């Protein structure tokens, strides 16, 4: 991804978008019971934490493109892929409005919670002044349809988040770009078809694993995945993709049935964003944040990891090739030992920045031991073998409960980490409430035990 250029919204046509300056990260009533060192990342070029220049620091994100055109490997990856996607018999059928906007089987509506972007961000018009979920009115949507059209500016907001000390020092904030409502609501009839497909059949076959439930999903995996595994991390995956991977995106649509409709993925290479007093032009890049884009960044994820198999191994057998996404994560493997540390090395050349998989200094084997996906690792029921336990380690969950975005939903969010902790073990997780109920706010919660917890899981299968 690259910034082709940037100036004052006003000289493009535009207004000044209003983004708060002020985190609604606090100190919860756990601040000072559990360990953790991240904080509220900045939110403003005025942070008395910074040490480097904001602005620069959030937009040197995009690294630039490494490629322009789909070179042989990338189209001998498309056509693997996409006889791939070709056994699901997806429905190429675009999706009703309705559907598009309040959902269906596959699909959950669109979330009212999250911005609706341009123009209506700067009508103080909400989404809630426009979706009913009890009516499932599609007549306000498909005026503003008629109205403002497709393909509108995306609203650059930084993402009010935890980071660790330096990135906060060096203002290493997330940007994200928000679709305005017309787009997501477009893209959504153009593609709900194939975005259910994929969330209903998470595996090796889609190559993803958007929409699953890791408490049920980590027992299907080990299944599906080959005798080696390997793995990596991309540094700033989404900004890194090179128009040439939209390109290959394009043609897997197209062979799949969806050639109908691949200018969306124009608008999401090549696409302008409004940020504050600014308007830029970026060529290449995903745009980040959001849901709306994980199955097409899975999607290209198996279309980056094929590419770098075919140019690094000739004669690899793709139809071995056994990998599951979740935007650029992955966990992946094969017959046969890769070398992750090489297929780095090819990476680079088409754009990517790959590293050791979870912080490792150095590219070391990757096993059933020591993997993770979505920060979690996998470890068999002590009881039942074949029940796998996706086991994300406290530190994170610990970190987390130190802070607060809402007094009114410390219930919910003291849950959800509770369903993420008692995989930990029952002495970790008895601790973990202990710490909780150590404090007012604690002992006034409603959370499970240990025992519900396991019968729970055992229940759900
Ligand atoms: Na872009």
């Amino acid at each position: 991804g690259e910034i082709q250029w940037m100036r004052p919204s006003k000289e493009v046509g535009y207004p000044i978008i209003n983004a708060p300056s002020k985190t609604k990260l606090e100190p919860s009533a756990f601040h000072y019971v559990f360990e953790g060192v991240k904080e509220p990342a900045v939110l403003t070029k005025n942070d008395p934490r910074l040490k480097t220049d904001f602005e620069e620091a959030i937009f040197s994100k995009y690294v630039g493109n490494k490629i322009t055109e789909v070179d042989e490997y990338m189209k001998e990856a498309v056509d693997h892929y996409a006889g791939q996607l070709m056994s699901l018999d997806i429905n190429t059928e675009q999706m009703c409005l309705e559907d598009a906007m309040y959902g269906t089987d596959g699909l959950e509506a669109l979330d009212l919670s999250t911005s609706a972007g341009y123009p209506y961000v700067a009508m103080g018009k909400k989404k809630r002044d426009i979706l009913n979920k009890q009516t499932r009115d599609t007549k306000e949507m498909q005026k503003l349809l008629d109205t403002y059209g497709i393909n509108l500016p995306l609203v650059t907001y930084v993402k009010d988040e935890l980071r660790s000390k330096t990135k906060v020092e060096q203002g290493k904030s997330r940007l994200i770009e928000a679709s305005s409502l017309n787009d997501s609501v477009a893209m959504r009839m153009a593609f709900g078809n194939l975005y259910a497909a994929f969330h209903k059949n998470p595996g090796v076959i889609t190559g993803s694993a958007v929409g699953c439930d890791p408490d049920l999903f980590w027992s299907k995996i080990p299944v599906l995945m080959e005798e080696k595994l390997f793995a990596f991390d991309y540094t700033g995956y989404d900004a890194s993709l090179s128009p040439a991977w939209f390109e290959a995106l394009k043609m897997v649509l197209e062979k799949i049935g969806f050639g109908d409709r691949v200018d969306y993925i124009d608008y999401l290479n090549h696409s302008h964003h409004l940020y504050k007093n600014k308007t830029y032009c970026v060529k290449g890049g995903m745009p980040s944040g959001f849901s709306g884009t994980s199955i097409f960044n899975s999607m290209i994820n198996n279309l980056i990891i094929r590419t770098l198999l075919l140019k690094t191994y000739k004669g690899i057998d793709l139809d071995h090739l056994k990998m599951i996404a979740y935007g650029d994560d992955v966990i992946a493997s094969y017959p046969h030992e890769v070398d992750a540390s090489l297929l780095a090395q090819s990476g680079k050349d088409y754009g990517l920045t790959m590293t050791p998989a979870d912080k490792s200094a150095t590219f070391e084997t990757v096993t059933w031991e020591n993997v993770t996906f979505l920060k979690r690792f996998f470890r068999a029921d002590e009881k039942y073998p074949f029940l796998i336990h996706p086991v994300m380690p406290m530190k994170e969950i610990h970190e987390s409960i130190r802070w607060t975005k809402d007094p009114r939903n410390t219930q919910d969010h003291v849950r959800s980490l509770c369903l993420l902790a008692w995989h930990n073990g029952e002495e970790e997780y008895n601790k973990f409430l202990a710490k909780i109920r150590s404090v007012p706010i604690g002992r006034a919660l409603d959370l499970p035990e240990y025992s519900t917890l396991y019968d729970r899981w055992l229940d759900s299968f």
